């Protein structure tokens, strides 16, 4: 089935690089961890993410805000020891922070409500002039250490998911806007070329956008971009060890992108860049779907088309280095990361690297395949087949007619499915060891690769036809390119003369 | 002042000084900075063991609890500690396992210690704590094997004689905790050497109390542990802790009376492990950054090995959090190494002791001369100076017999002028959060002054004259030359432009 004839030198739209603009992370204090940095370098040797997005810049483990007690007065102290190391580490690797202002330092808090295992305080500041004092010092300290030309390339989003009460006392919307205003004017006081935005809402309360954008237009409050999150997980069941969840079809998320894009088109700021600062299928740090070939195939379409509606959409997260639900208890555990501990890539990691092959000129695209032309001649395509139900329809066949100007064609294929690059399975086979040995870790590394296959096709009537079939939860990548045979420059080349039947 | 000797020895310089080093909480071992530092140290000082608090702290998260139906069953999460002891072994160093503190879920009370809120109470249910220790030990053998883990010493708790580290300082209760813990470990593998009680100075009755308690009934003990500082009662400050200090002879004699106590105790050959030692005992005391502390502490490396099997400098680096997060590059943290792998003077003092052979030619309060198996000579001299109103310079004239005709001398000097990044940091403005180019300047100067000399040898001996400045340490290495110039035919430096 699925027949596709690509017409010689004809294009529909363009493939942008928005898909690699930013990733997500465990809280910024975890960037101190060797494992964190080892994983971040590994990712960055394979995907050129430009920005890194993480909670907890002002948590008390990074220890920025503290108080000194002179006489009877208390005085602010701004400790940059940890944040200097962390942001130094990023820039050395080549990734800037997408800065997320939050949460609230314990000694500025108004209440005792805290989210997560590491108890980030989510009450507003008990003194907004103290709050403004802290933001200002942080911002100019950044300018001093790193230079204005660089910090002006860092975006700042104000808080995280204020539409939820577990992320902002009473989900209070009047208060969030006051928090946003105090913060962004502090920032723009220090340098008004620094780009700010928000309101970083979860899905479900999209009216917050309209209220938020109206609030800014009304009261002359800067906003330079919009943010929101987007998961597809249906109500979960819990477990001391797991959170289990079903997910809407991937269409559901893409629909949200288009929806919020049109929401800002009817804003007073019809060109707000949109940054989807968090996206995944399931939204829990302990839900095993993140480990699965399914999740690669299910998210694949987001990379293929999400850039049509939003300027960025960052996958949460780049690594299982994470702590919102206590220290992971097993190598595979449901964590959000593209990479499990020991720099073991999950299916979804490889799916990301597949999109490195796409040129900008799109030859063809539908719900389950993208076909691009590179600037150099070449054609490259990615196809996916996510199968949600054990019922459903398990396989997907393609024949693709591809016109080529050359007589001799080289084809490379990379494939991941339940059989190839799925170390979760090999792990289950191992006995689901919670704390495996070096030798076990290394066999998992051996199998967490794509299957790579190469073909020579000497082509008929000026066109190649690719025939392949995707099994369940597979993603694949083909690169097609011109061969310049050099076998004639080998005088006396005869493979028949080599023992082995050749 | 004036020293001479001939072919004869006075003692043996053991490698005890390299035995173990202190560290921040093992939780901190996950930090890239920590591992970057431990690698840099271990590139220069072959330390064998590492001692740290916090093995059961909840940052590293070993002890957790799950609720099935109604009950609570334990859960032991090894993710972090596996990563940590993995990196230790990869670096080439093993842990002095210090059992502590108490996991919050197992704790009987509310009292904590440090910025990082380690619980200091006993277990609500000692049978549960027996479960915890044995499971952790078994996992260690499952992961690393018997032959390895049995090379790991186990120390129980830390400074129980103080209330801060063990509520009420209940010596009776601590004895109980020690008993349950020790034969748990031993039930898993009895060849695991265990010990205690890791108290600090000023309560040495605990020693033979503890020591006799273990002779009296059951309880096996394979070594003794104690800490050794010299800080006088301290002034406090929201940024600093300032302490004066007894002379170094204080703790060096504290070592000796502790050896005596065990020479007279039920275990006359009990090994002794000073698991912490420094001058001042606070993480925010600038003394640790100074040339003084290097010269003040040299003598512990010279003689302490004659009384104790080990004495671990608390700590190898400034990666520390007991007094919250350091607020300035130099802040008086304990570490041999400051952030960015910038060596403090004390570090260079440690690397000087690599040069010593085992055969001591001469030794006193302020020098140590040795011969190395290739029959070459080297010495370390120090000059600590506690006061402005003191003798400051300290002078040396040494005559050395040498069999050979041509000699080569290399000297490594550190004092207030050389190898002293603290001082350059003051010149720069005491920058709390230094730029990169400030860090690279600190590294350029945070190295000993190195100077070489060549001399012909007359009447089978040489003479070394040199003056230590205030708070100085220096190293001399004396070596045979085999001149090869005769084999350079046509050689003549005088034909080189440059007045040569």
């Amino acid at each position: 089935m699925n027949h596709i004839k690509i017409e010689k030198g004809k294009y529909v739209g363009v493939f942008p690089d928005n898909w690699k603009f930013c990733v997500g992370s465990g809280r910024i204090g975890l960037a101190l961890q060797k494992e964190y940095i080892d994983a971040l370098s590994f990712v960055k040797r394979h995907i050129d993410f430009k920005y890194l997005r993480a909670h907890g810049l002002l948590h008390d483990d990074v220890g920025i805000y503290r108080e000194d007690i002179v006489d009877g007065k208390t005085i602010p102290f701004y400790n940059f020891t940890y944040i200097d190391r962390i942001y130094d580490s990023f820039l050395e690797i080549g990734i800037r922070p997408f800065v997320e202002i939050g949460f609230m330092p314990s000694k500025l808090a108004s209440g005792d409500q805290t989210v997560f295992y590491w108890r980030g305080n989510v009450t507003p500041p008990k003194d907004y002039k103290e709050w403004e004092k802290l933001i200002k010092n942080v911002v100019k300290h950044f300018i001093d250490r790193y230079g204005e030309k660089e910090v002006t390339q860092w975006p700042f989003e104000i808080w995280n998911e204020p539409n939820l009460t577990v992320f902002w006392k009473d989900a209070n919307q009047a208060e969030y806007f006051k928090l946003y205003e105090v913060t962004v004017k502090a920032i723009k006081e220090v340098n008004e070329n620094i780009k700010v935005g928000g309101p970083a809402i979860c899905g479900g309360s999209d009216y917050w956008i309209t209220d938020f954008l109206n609030f800014c237009y009304k009261n002359n409050v800067p906003v330079d971009f919009l943010t929101r999150h987007a998961y597809t997980g249906k109500p979960p069941i819990y477990t001391p060890h797991f959170v289990y969840q079903d997910v809407h079809p991937i269409e559901y998320m893409l629909n949200e992108f288009k929806t919020v894009r049109e929401m800002v088109k009817n804003s007073p700021f019809p060109n707000l860049p949109i940054h989807i600062t968090e996206f995944n299928s399931s939204y829990h740090p302990l839900c095993p779907i993140h480990d699965t070939p399914f999740n690669a195939a299910y998210l694949a379409r987001v990379l293929s088309e999400g850039g049509d509606y939003v300027d960025s959409f960052s996958y949460w997260t780049f690594s299982d280095v994470f702590e919102e639900a206590d220290v992971p208890r097993s190598l595979f555990h449901g964590g959000f990361g593209l990479v499990a501990f020991h720099n073991i890539p999950k299916p979804v990691f490889h799916m990301f690297t597949f999109f490195n092959a796409m040129g900008e000129k799109i030859l063809y695209r539908d719900d389950h395949i993208l076909i691009t032309e590179r600037e150099d001649k070449s054609v490259a395509l990615i196809a996916w087949n996510e199968v949600m139900t054990k019922e459903e329809n398990q396989e997907r066949k393609y024949r693709i007619e591809i016109p080529v100007d050359y007589k001799e064609v080289f084809i490379k294929q990379k494939l991941i499915d339940e059989e190839y690059g799925n170390p979760w399975r090999t792990w289950i086979q191992m006995g689901r060891p919670r704390f495996p040995s070096k030798k076990q870790i290394e066999t998992l590394r051996e199998v967490a690769t794509p299957k790579v296959t190469t073909f020579r096709k000497t082509v008929e009537n000026g066109h190649i036809t690719l025939e392949f079939t995707l099994g369940k939860n597979a993603v694949t990548l083909f690169e097609i390119s011109k061969v310049i045979d050099e076998s004639h420059t080998y005088i006396g080349l005869d493979d028949s003369k080599i023992p082995g039947g050749y």
